[PDB]
């Protein structure tokens, strides 16, 4: 009475059909650049796994971003490097420019192209309906590409989407939680930011796939169009699913649990309670209505589904009428 298995609807066997060297990152041998090409300029941020700096390549005066890794097992480092190398050149995928050994920490430092990212407060006060559709389409191009390349991102969230708005430029960053998809594999559910975790994670269903990313993207869409970031604000992982259930309802949650024969802690049912499915229109107000259309709500509804198998793929999402004006704009002679 374990759960029912699951496999991706699309891109199921991408890695099955590639040479072992493509996905066997433990066998990757790093070739190191020269740290002395780069001078750190300003610390940007501190995380659990890395410290991030703006830097200059002193041989050409170009800005770059350096992520100095905290000490961790080679295998994790090799996984992120391999993924970044595999995906390099893909649409809106951050470009890994170099890999060096930091001369102070003696840990690897990943050197990326620089994105002049627009501060949050400004984007929040100025993004139009069209801007949201455009950037959503550009994220989807990155996700379709990485999924088609056999990789799940597993940390889609606003902080990992860099936007240089004056150049209409976006990059999906932080590939440190990314992993190769292999059908039938049980993955670690301790991925993604609390607020962007899919229901599969929250009920400990380990045989997930690319569709996790599409849940996370739907949480981003709702936060953007309804002007509430994060949209589903739980105080821990259990309460995260409660906050989802208060919107999607408990009927469809229990139908999902039943479909996959998922067992919940009796206390979990308790806090989940019983909730009607709410209309998306309930979240529309005078301060966000300019960003909301029936197309946006129809699209959001097809991303934010309990059942991972029933979510749109990235390519299906790109064909949604919500993006018709973006597709037109981009159909250019050049
Ligand atoms: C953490 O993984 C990554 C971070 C960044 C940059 N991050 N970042 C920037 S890029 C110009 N600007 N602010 C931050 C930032 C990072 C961590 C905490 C706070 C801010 C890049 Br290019 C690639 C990564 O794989
Ligand atoms: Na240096």
């Amino acid at each position: 009475s374990g759960p029912v298995p699951s496999r991706a609807r699309v891109y199921t066997d991408v890695n099955t059909h590639r040479p072992r060297e493509y996905w066997d990152y433990e066998s990757h041998v790093v070739e190191w650049g020269n740290q002395d090409d780069y001078q750190l300029v300003r610390k940007l941020g501190r995380g659990k796994y890395s410290e991030v700096f703006e830097a200059i390549n002193i041989t050409n005066n170009e800005k770059v971003v350096v992520k100095i890794l905290k000490p961790v097992k080679k295998k994790k480092i090799k996984r992120e490097i391999k993924i970044l190398e595999n995906l390099r050149g893909g649409p809106n995928i951050i470009t890994l420019a170099d890999i060096v050994k930091d001369p102070v920490s003696r840990t690897p430092a990943l050197v990326f192209e620089h994105v002049n990212n627009t501060d949050f407060k400004q984007l929040y006060q100025t993004l139009t309906d069209y801007d949201i559709r455009f950037y959503m389409y550009e994220i989807l191009k990155a996700l379709d590409y990485c999924h088609s390349m056999g990789i799940m991102h597993r940390d889609v969230k606003p902080h990992n989407v860099m936007i240089d708005h004056e150049h209409r430029k976006l990059r999906l960053i932080d590939w440190g939680l990314a992993e190769f998809y292999h059908p039938g594999q049980e993955y670690n559910v301790r991925v993604a930011s609390r607020y962007f975790k899919g229901p599969e994670l929250l009920v400990d269903y380990q045989m997930y796939d690319y569709s996790l990313d599409m849940w996370s993207l739907g949480c981003m869409l709702a936060s953007m169009i309804f002007r509430k970031e994060p949209f589903f604000h739980g105080h821990d992982n259990y309460d995260q699913l409660v906050r989802i259930a208060k919107v999607l309802g408990t009927e469809d949650l229990y139908d999902y649990i039943d479909k996959y024969n998922i067992e919940l802690d009796p206390r979990f049912n308790d806090i989940l309670g019983r909730h009607s499915r709410k209309r998306w229109e309930r979240f529309v107000h005078s301060e966000n209505q300019h960003l909301v259309s029936p197309e946006a709500l129809d699209f959001l509804d097809k991303l934010l589904r309990y059942d991972h198998q029933s979510r749109l793929t990235a390519r299906e999402a790109m064909e949604h009428p919500y993006f018709y004006t973006v597709v037109k704009d981009q159909a250019r002679m050049g």
